[PDB]
């Protein structure tokens, strides 16, 4: 057997005789591979491999890249692990003017390297245990092993040794500022303050050289805030309790919306009466919402600075966040003072558009453009064109979930296929390394998603996992996978401490992972929340839930910086178009203009896509910033994505600009996207903006017991949006007190 049937459908366990259609061209060719058949992890680490993480270099190759465990930055090598710390001489903001790009980035550099005193030539460094945050990699060369456990958020290297003992060497002699024998402050010549710890009667030697030694078989390393022998001493009481297990446990309280996050360590103590805890380095996103009762453990004064502003100490096993979930929509409902005939008239001519390449990411585009237009299909009245649109989507979907034939052999394309060795579902064709490198899958299978939850919102029978249900739930549990999955890592693109997905698979740059569209992956929650309330699968819901919350979280944060406390004051966007572990950029992975660098963190729209109003005055900073960079409202391109996005605060402006140029060109053009992105469509533009301006402004202030609403406010006048996926009618509780019945299948208001 070269397939395994799942419901109606079927993965292949072959890698398939792909048919390239024949395109000859090398590029296209490469990438309907497979990911990277040397995995560098021990036999301590079995079944499916974890990817797209922050640590994802140690795996792939030989030693490791430069990787962002913060504090730290860190590089294993053959002579031992670099360690490094981004000073504010280190960091930089550069713009070119040319390019249209800006880079805020820090230093590949040196502090020092913790080395095995038997060895100075390891063969390599393999992943030896990971949990939810964590990694604990594993130099080797016979003997001599050298352990490191870290992880982003932890001030702390562990650092185990087989065979040997600790060294740290210097380009230039440190200055031990504290010698209290088995314990040290000590000061890189450029004043980056640092302290080691070994056990009681393990004394370091080399004290004024290049060179420091101590014979113990267990050293750590913490980066100290300050120059500070209390903040030493307080580094001390957690220096010897190494964590071995890290959880990110989550509940969403449905009456209330609240997304309880809780994190947990658990140490073994290296010596005697080690408490089981440590000391945490918070993220932004996450002591903004720190819960009360984690409040007494924070380290006050404990501060660090990184590329995504200053991260606070709190000590203990345990700290909890919290966060509100604020609702998504299938689509907006029925609610503009749009010409309905020119808004059909619209709906009409979208059945000229079509996907622009075979792979899973421009079809992935067009099924989603389609999974948009047939709820507006179906308020406008036309309703056999709605059936159309999801007729075609039944139509794509059935045959990409299908791995075989007629004849019952592998497909040459259109299909899914299982990597055994990594554990992943890959389609082919591939795009933007979705095979090769792992990349994208929420980006990707989010649209499929989207398509399949639009067919479930209006036939439940289709969506089944005995019949196509099955196939969509596979590719979900791939991106997203719960815990003892036996096929996936668990929450394969999600970063659940740095609170981002990652779209890298392999992690193989020297500024770690790196998330450029995270509406895409706000997208892929979006879709998943849709497809499991339909479908009736209340854990699948849930986790979406935690997911698009938490992303949230970090993209206000890290992509928008709406506090203005994150970004230096010198760089000039108002959003960073792609993070990474070390660096951020104003910049795309393709020739773009001036729009896109914006508009890549708004794309898609869709019911999902009311996050991005919750702060006016960024996005009214976001878009001033934009136009003036621009010097007018003649968008380079993608013009209407920057008229829904306006619209978000200012409607007049964002319909004035839209009857100006809609019309501008006529039926789908794929070499022509500057007034319609090739994902969108003039009918989706046109509901979106008449929509918004009737509605006012999204109103986050309001939750609802429900998960399936949005809330709007229009100068004090509020707007509630309920869409009811159960085939009996709900009554809906507000938290300002209001209260509405949904009947089965519909919205409260605008159903069309
Ligand atoms: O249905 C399917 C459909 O599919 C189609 O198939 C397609 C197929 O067409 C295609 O074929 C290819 C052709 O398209 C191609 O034609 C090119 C054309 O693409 C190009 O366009 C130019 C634009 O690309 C360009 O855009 C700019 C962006 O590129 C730029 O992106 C940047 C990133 O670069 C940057 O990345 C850095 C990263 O580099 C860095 O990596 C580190 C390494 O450097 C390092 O190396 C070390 C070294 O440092 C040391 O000194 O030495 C050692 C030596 O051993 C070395 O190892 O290693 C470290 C690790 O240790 C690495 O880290 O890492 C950092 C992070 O650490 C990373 O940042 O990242 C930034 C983001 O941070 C990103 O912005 O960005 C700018 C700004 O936005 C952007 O402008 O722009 C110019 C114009 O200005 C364009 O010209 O043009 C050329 C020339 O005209 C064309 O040739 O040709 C190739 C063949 O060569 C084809 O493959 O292929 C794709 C798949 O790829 C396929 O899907 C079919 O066609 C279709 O029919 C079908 O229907
Ligand atoms: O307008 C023509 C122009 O379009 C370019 O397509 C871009 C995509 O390259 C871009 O890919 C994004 C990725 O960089 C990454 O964020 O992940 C997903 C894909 O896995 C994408 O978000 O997406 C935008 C928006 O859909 C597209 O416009 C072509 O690359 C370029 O060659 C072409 O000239
Ligand atoms: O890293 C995730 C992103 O990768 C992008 O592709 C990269 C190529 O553009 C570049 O030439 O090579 C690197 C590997 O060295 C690729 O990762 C994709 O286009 C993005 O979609 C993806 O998010």
């Amino acid at each position: 057997m070269h397939a395994v049937s799942v419901g109606k459908g079927s993965y292949a366990t072959e890698f398939p005789e792909i048919d390239f259609g024949g395109i000859n061209d090398p590029g296209f060719r490469d990438q309907q591979g497979e990911p990277p058949a040397t995995i560098y992890r021990s036999d301590r680490v079995t079944g499916p491999m974890q990817t797209n993480s922050w640590w994802g270099s140690l795996a792939v190759d030989r030693f490791s890249m430069n990787q962002y465990p913060h504090p730290f930055s860190v590089r294993h090598r053959a002579e031992g692990l670099h360690v490094f710390y981004d000073a504010p001489h280190n960091m930089v903001v550069h713009e070119n003017r040319e390019a249209g790009t800006w880079h805020i980035h820090g230093a590949i550099g040196t502090d020092f390297t913790i080395k095995h005193s038997g060895t100075a030539n390891f063969e390599q460094a393999v992943v030896d245990d990971y949990n939810d945050w964590y990694v604990r990699g594993l130099l080797e060369n016979g003997a001599h092993q050298m352990a490191i456990t870290y992880g982003v958020g932890s001030p702390y290297i562990f650092v185990e040794y087989e065979d040997g003992s600790a060294v740290l060497d210097f380009d230039i002699a440190p200055d031990v500022w504290e010698m209290n024998g088995h314990v040290i402050g000590f000061s890189t010549h450029d004043h980056k303050h640092y302290a080691a710890f070994a056990p009681p009667g393990q004394n370091w030697s080399g004290i004024g050289s290049k060179t420091l030694t101590n014979n113990a078989d267990y050293i750590a390393i913490a980066k100290l805030p300050e120059k500070d022998g209390n903040m030493l001493a307080k580094f001390e009481q957690y220096a010897y309790s190494v964590v071995r297990d890290a959880v990110a446990d989550w509940t969403y309280d449905e009456a209330t919306g609240t997304v309880t996050t809780t994190f947990e360590v658990t140490t073994e103590a290296k010596v005697q009466g080690a408490p089981d805890g440590t000391i945490f380095a918070l993220y932004p996103h996450q002591y903004r919402h720190l819960a009360s009762s984690s409040e007494n453990q924070l380290l006050q004064n404990y501060q660090y600075e990184i590329i995504r502003g200053t991260m606070i100490g709190l000590e203990g096993k345990r700290f909890t966040t919290e966060l509100t979930y604020p609702g998504v929509l299938p689509s907006l409902p029925d609610l503009g003072d749009y010409d309905r005939e020119r808004l059909i008239g619209y709906l009409h001519d979208a059945t000229s558009d079509y996907p622009t390449g075979s792979d899973t990411y421009e079809l992935g585009k067009y099924i989603g453009k389609l999974a948009t237009l047939a709820p507006i299909a179906d308020q406008m009245g036309e309703y056999e064109l709605a059936e159309q649109f999801r007729g075609e989507l039944k139509d794509i979907l059935e045959d990409w979930l299908q791995a075989t034939n007629a004849s019952g052999q592998l497909k040459g394309k259109n299909l899914f296929y299982y990597n055994e060795n990594w554990g992943t579902i890959l389609g082919y064709h591939a795009a933007h390394s979705s095979a090769t490198r792992i990349n994208d899958h929420h980006f990707h299978y989010g649209y499929f998603v989207k398509a399949a939850a639009e067919i479930a919102r209006a036939d439940q029978e289709w969506a089944k996992s005995e019949n196509w249900g099955g196939m969509i739930d596979l590719l979900i549990r791939d991106f997203m996978a719960d815990r003892d999955d036996d096929l996936f890592p668990y929450l394969r693109m999600f970063d659940p401490y740095s609170g981002n997905s990652w779209a890298d698979g392999l992690a193989t740059f020297d500024a770690g992972n790196n998330q450029e569209s995270s509406s895409e992956a706000m997208h892929a929650w979006t879709n998943v929340i849709l497809w499991a309330e339909a479908t009736g699968n209340k854990a699948l819901r849930d986790r979406a839930i935690y997911l698009y919350t938490t992303e949230m979280s970090a993209i206000n944060e890290y992509f928008f910086d709406v506090h203005q406390e994150i970004f230096p004051e010198e760089y000039g966007p108002e959003i960073v178009t792609i993070n990474w572990g070390g660096k951020m950029d104003h910049a795309t992975w393709w020739n773009s203009g001036k729009v896109e660098k914006y508009a890549i963190n708004w794309l898609p729209f869709h019911g999902g896509s009311l996050y991005l109003g919750h702060h006016p005055d960024y996005v009214d900073r976001a878009y001033e910033e934009l136009r003036r960079d621009i010097g007018s409202t003649d968008w380079n391109l993608w013009s209407n994505l920057v008229w829904m996005y306006r619209a978000f605060t200012n409607p007049d402006d964002a319909l004035q600009q839209m009857e100006a140029s809609i019309d501008d060109y006529g039926l789908f053009d794929p070499g022509n996207e500057k007034i319609i992105e090739r994902g969108s469509t003039k009918a989706q533009t046109y509901h979106w903006i008449h929509n918004l301006a009737e509605l006012g402004r999204v109103d986050p202030t309001v939750t609802a017991n429900h998960p399936i609403y949005a809330v709007f406010n229009k100068n004090g006048n509020r707007t509630y949006i309920v869409y009811n996926f159960s085939d009996s009618p709900i009554t809906v509780q507000f938290s300002d007190g209001h209260s509405i019945q949904v009947e089965p299948h519909s919205f409260n208001i605008g159903n069309g």
